[PDB]
């Protein structure tokens, strides 16, 4: 099995690219995946799963006691036979909210949820700090590669740039790699060139662009990923590619991190000298 | 003293609003301030500083010891006299990243540093998790008052909706505050009217509207601030206004969050489909 970690900026497309990807490597390419949502906000499998919130790991251990809590009370199957789990944390400001991710990954681990018949695990992960439960698919080797979307926005090339600082530190030792860079395009001129670069400076690649396709919103409306909401539209054939690819990547490299200063330099280039990035 | 925290997503504006706000107290309302960076970016007070790259009090702990990490080595004064410290905080993947928030308050409290001659204190925290340092003036009392820059992107939102959760569960006990949400203009149309239902719906007043305007920018190559850069120019103006609002404000409340369903579907409402909010 091959575990995946999905890093970048909050609201920058994780869910989206993650979800659409994992559909396309099961419906397109005949792939058994799990998708393991690793991010507080806990709506990373709710298209998958046709809607559904699943009830998260941290909830049933609350709920049903540690003596009850085991992976097929937190296991839910969805479209193309994707199986799902929701880690949840603690209430904003109640504890650590990376401390769910890390007690559902163990629980997952204990019981060989990812060696089970699996080609295929993604964690989609919050990537705006890494600590905690966070740098768990970094620090302690709990994925093998790890994929960032991003975009031309300076906090999005911040969040890749510092899970790329995490790898130079415990990659060694962890045995991940850096498989390379998503562009989610915001439609913004520029950014495909700036995550090229970005990409080049880092010792990476920039494995796909990823257009802007409001078909995703038209999906979300009725509770489907693209792939499945359509799967001959050009966005469904755009996540084919992208899993193509990353089925297909021999790339792995551990990344030379930029420094503030040149991703200051590297924004401006571009004209986002507003790092929000809202015109090219 | 007034101690206020600014919350929000990361590139909301935090920063920005906050050092600008600040200037503004400083220059145009005579009044003695104090920035405390509290996101481990840590450059949330060089354009009060003129460029000036902080040394963080983490970093100064782990060079100098705790008997010789003393405010006076870490504190700098800047533009209005407003007083500036960064916590810092440890490398990606190394610790807690809120870690030297702790540390850093805990210090500049046990110094009395907040109540050495200053009407205000401004916080300047991530907001993306609310956890570790980032928490503490929302749970353990450490702020006054809160104000959230926000704007029409879904996860603006989502932290801001963060925050009220956070002060359902301590602002009771914590003493802590909602005075309002501020709207940094992405320059998208309907921001207004979306932010301000939203503050109508978790019970709190939408303060003001920051327009988008690239003074930003052209004060930032000169490393100041736009009042410091400008004073009669027209966002110096707005930052005036703000600061006046803060100054006088008495609208603090406990806040009602809203559900992620209700959220989706305000944004929804407003035509904020793709919630990353350009166009
Ligand atoms: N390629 C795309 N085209 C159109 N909309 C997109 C695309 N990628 C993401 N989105 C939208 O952007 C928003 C953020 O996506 P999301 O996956 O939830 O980000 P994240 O998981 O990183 O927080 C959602 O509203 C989603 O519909
Ligand atoms: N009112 C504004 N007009 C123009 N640009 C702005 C405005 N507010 C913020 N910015 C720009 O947006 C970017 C993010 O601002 P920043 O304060 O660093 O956000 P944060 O501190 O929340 O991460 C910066 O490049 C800044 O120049
Ligand atoms: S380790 Fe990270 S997620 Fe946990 S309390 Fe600290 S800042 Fe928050
Ligand atoms: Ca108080
Ligand atoms: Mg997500
Ligand atoms: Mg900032």
């Amino acid at each position: 099995v091959r575990k995946i970690a999905i890093y970048g900026k909050g609201g920058i497309g994780k869910s989206t690219t993650t979800q659409n990807t994992v559909a396309a490597m099961a419906h397109f390419h005949d792939k058994k995946v799990f998708i393991h949502g690793c991010d507080p906000k806990a709506d990373s499998t709710r298209l998958i799963l046709h809607g559904k919130q699943q009830v998260t790991m941290m909830d049933t251990l609350r709920e049903k006691g540690e003596d009850e809590c085991t992976p097929d009370k937190v296991i839910e199957v969805g479209f193309g036979g994707v199986k799902c789990v929701e880690s949840g944390g603690p209430e904003p400001g109640v504890g650590c909210a990376g401390r769910g991710v890390i007690t559902a990954i163990t629980l997952m681990e204990q019981h060989g949820v990812y060696e089970d018949d699996l080609d295929f695990v993604f964690f989609d992960v919050l990537g705006d700090v890494v600590c905690g439960g966070f740098a768990m698919p970094v620090r302690d080797g709990k994925a093998d590669e790890i994929y960032v979307v991003a975009s031309g926005e300076m906090m999005a090339l911040y969040a890749a740039n510092n899970i790329c600082k995490g790898m130079v530190k415990y990659a060694e030792q962890s045995g991940v790699r850096l498989g390379g860079i998503i562009c989610n395009s915001r439609n913004v001129d520029g950014e495909l060139d700036l995550l090229q670069e970005f990409c080049d400076k880092i010792g990476t690649q920039l494995i796909h662009f990823v257009p802007r396709d409001n078909i995703v919103q038209k999906a979300e409306f009725q509770k489907k990923a693209v792939v499945d909401y359509d799967d001959t539209c050009n966005q469904a054939l755009e996540y084919k590619e992208l899993a193509r690819k990353i089925i297909e990547n021999e790339n792995l490299v551990i990344p030379t991190p930029m420094t503030m200063d040149e991703l200051e330099e590297l924004t401006s280039k571009y004209g986002f000298l507003d790092g929000r990035a809202i015109e090219g």
